[PDB]
Formats: structure tokens, C-alpha cells, sequence
């Protein structure tokens, strides 16, 4: 099944997902000369006051910090959207080495790690709904970087020992995901996909300018999990972001000047 090695990564996806060479892929690079400042855009509006996790799961790719999506309980809205998005589960990607990790690029950056907070249009009643509509999900993505640590995340990889191998997962209630949030709400905003499997397209993609910090031993222990399941042979869970893909006929909006 689809993965990030040699036999099974990014370049292969296309045989089982066609779309992989759609026309409104991610991620992108975000080359910032070309980028248009929209003052039609709103300020972003990110309610999680009321966000309610549930629980952790390592998935065999990453792990996703799951929510309780039944009510309008932690919504994004505003910004290029129209209407109300849920926030279902958040989850990264990483590199083996600080150099590199992130899915988007800012003029060829390559940041340490991504986040990306997946929500979805209330519109559609569902997720599995809404990936089926080109407006169905917002993604805010948040680009790390490696510096000071980011107290807010320390909760989350405290608890990543308990989910080392693929399909473990552990109780993860009361996690505020505003402690992973930058400054700056200042954003790029453009129409894409899904960045793993089955890369629907279906994304309002919202990108913060700027980055957390983390520390280096909050991401090396990101990369002691494992892609491999209990008791199989150890392949450390890095590397696992899908690089650049095509812009095509789209356009990248900036929130700010």
C-alpha cells in the first residue's frame, strides 16, 4: 500500500490515485514575489475555545490528534471562506534532518515540519461528504521551524511512546490546540487537494506566513515513531511529506502586504 519509501512514495502514487496529477494538487511551492496581496481577504477567524481532542492515533504515516467533530465546537471561518469549517484532527509532516520536512515551500524553503488542522465544510454534514466537494475542507497549515521550544506541543510528544507502531493509539483528551498556533494569523490562500492518498481535491488551503518554533528534541522525538507495526521490522517514521507539486492554473492570495 502507498508509503513514503522508493518502492511506494510520492512519484508512485499516480497508479493507484490518478489524480495525483490533477490539476489542483498540493502541496506548492509559495513563491512570495508572485503571490498577490488581496485586500478582499478577510482576518481569519479560528474559534477553539471550545475544541474538545479525543484521542492520538498513529495511522502507519503520521499520527492525527482526533476531535470531536459532532457540534460547532472548534470552527474555522473567515479569511477566503464562505461558511463554517469543523476541526476534525490535526496531524504533521517531518524530515529525517532539519533541512527539510515541510510539504509547502516559501521560495524553495524547505521548513523542518508542517502541521496541518483539517476542517470541514458544515455545509456537507460529514467529512467523507465533503472531500467530495471542491469547497468541502479548509487545512491551516503551520510551518516549524527548530529553535526555542513550543510549550503547547510538549503534551503531544510526551505522549508519542505510547503509539510508537503503526495502528496504536491512546487516550488524548483536553488538548487545547491553540497552544500550537503563531502570533501572526497573516496568510497565504490557495485551491488544492489532499497532500496523502486519495489527494482529493477538495482543500481551501490557508498557509500562516509565519512559523512556530519547536525544539530539536521535541522533533527527534517525532522521529522515533515508526511506520511499521508492532513486532514488524523498525523503519523510522521520517520523511513523510509529498514534495512540490505543479501550480497549474492557480493562484496564490496573500492576507497581508
Amino acid at each position: 500500500h502507498w508509503g513514503y519509501g522508493k518502492h511506494n512514495g510520492p512519484e508512485h502514487w499516480h497508479k493507484d490515485f490518478p489524480i495525483a496529477k490533477g490539476e489542483r494538487q498540493s502541496p506548492v511551492d509559495i513563491d512570495t514575489h508572485t503571490a498577490k496581496y488581496d485586500p478582499s481577504l478577510k482576518p481569519l477567524s479560528v474559534s477553539y475555545d471550545q475544541a474538545t481532542s479525543l484521542r492520538i492515533l498513529n495511522n502507519g504515516h503520521a499520527f492525527n490528534v482526533e476531535f470531536d467533530d459532532s457540534q460547532d465546537k472548534a470552527v474555522l471561518k473567515g479569511g477566503p471562506l464562505d461558511g463554517t469549517y469543523r476541526l476534525i484532527q490535526f496531524h504533521f509532516h517531518w524530515g529525517s534532518l532539519d533541512g527539510q520536512g515541510s510539504e509547502h515551500t516559501v521560495d524553495k524553503k524547505k521548513y523542518a515540519a508542517e502541521l496541518h488542522l483539517v476542517h470541514w465544510n458544515t455545509k456537507y454534514g460529514d467529512f467523507g461528504k465533503a472531500v467530495q466537494q471542491p469547497d468541502g475542507l479548509a487545512v491551516l497549515g503551520i510551518f516549524l521551524k527548530v529553535g526555542s521550544a513550543k510549550p503547547g506541543l510538549q503534551k503531544v510528544v510526551d505522549v508519542l511512546d505510547s503509539i510508537k507502531t503503526k495502528g496504536k493509539s491512546a487516550d488524548f483528551t483536553n488538548f487545547d490546540p491553540r497552544g500550537l498556533l503563531p502570533e501572526s494569523l497573516d496568510y497565504w490562500t490557495y485551491p488544492g487537494s489532499l497532500t496523502t492518498p486519495p489527494l482529493l481535491e477538495c482543500v481551501t488551503w490557508i498557509v500562516l506566513k509565519e512559523p512556530i518554533s519547536v525544539s530539536s528534541e521535541q522533533v527527534l522525538k517525532f522521529r522515533k515513531l515508526n511506520f511499521n507495526g508492532e513486532g514488524e521490522p523498525e523503519e523510522l517514521m521520517v520523511d513523510n511529506w509529498r514534495p512540490a507539486q505543479p501550480l497549474k492554473n492557480r493562484q496564490i492570495k496573500a492576507s497581508f502586504k
